[PDB]
């Protein structure tokens, strides 16, 4: 995340984070969003390649042993049928990992919240972006986990000229593009999350960001709407 600040360790329960196994280390690859006790949510960019996956819950320093981390492997990856790696700006960008072994719910892993079906939200509605993707344009990932405010672009300001244009859908979230904070590479699959009837939930995944940088005017980090998928989503838990 560009632009944001340190999460309190309690802050946000349902981010997970994917790592991949890198020799016999483990890489921070991605966020996600835990959804049930056995199933976590991401973008389905996170699993194009042929990696061994494992999910972290619970976690806050990257690099530091936390007290609170409970880590499992990953048993299947079911990515949305219509996902074209070629074109991300095509959609589809979400997919569903069922853990090899279901998480402890605590005080440190909660389950994230989904929205209604169909549900737009208005025009700079306050949400916020949280991971620990890159801090800068090109930088490297944060250690502790990031969160920053970032408020909602409708999809009519969004697919015009200035903003996306023909970019983005109307299947996705654009939230920020001030060209302070946003979104960045590591943050991807990650959760929007959205202040709602007092509530929050989880409205966007982590999709992209533009090629001249990732905090850039008038060009918003670019998510996955959930509420376009939640009954895709419900199908794929019902059956596995
Ligand atoms: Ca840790």
């Amino acid at each position: 995340v560009v632009g944001g600040t340190e999460a309190q360790r309690n802050s946000w329960p349902s981010q997970i984070s994917l790592q991949y196994r890198s020799g016999s280390s483990w890489a921070h690859t991605c966020g996600g969003t835990l959804i049930r006790q056995n199933w976590v949510m991401t973008a389905a960019h996170c699993v194009d390649r042929e990696l061994t996956f494992r999910v972290v819950v619970g976690e806050h320093n990257l690099n530091q042993n936390n007290g609170t981390e409970q880590y499992v492997g990953v048993q299947k990856i079911v990515v949305h049928p219509y996902w074209n790696t070629d074109d991300v700006a095509a959609g589809y960008d979400i997919a569903l990992l069922r853990l090899a072994q279901s998480v402890t719910l605590n005080s440190y892993v909660q389950l994230g919240v989904l929205p209604r079906a169909g549900t737009i939200l208005a025009n700079n509605s306050p949400c916020y972006i949280t991971g620990w993707g890159l801090t800068r344009t090109n930088g490297q990932l944060a250690q502790t986990l990031q969160q920053a405010y970032l408020p909602t672009v409708d999809y009519a300001i969004c697919s015009s000229s200035s903003y996306w244009g023909s970019t983005v859908k109307n299947s996705m979230v654009c939230a920020g593009g001030d060209g302070v904070r946003s979104g960045c590479q590591g943050d991807s699959g990650g959760p929007l999350h959205c202040l709602v009837n007092g509530q929050y939930a989880v409205h966007g995944v982590t999709s992209f960001v533009s090629r001249l940088g990732c905090n850039v005017t008038r060009k918003p980090t670019v998510f996955t709407r959930v509420s376009a998928y939640i009954s895709w989503i419900n199908n794929v838990i019902a059956s596995n």
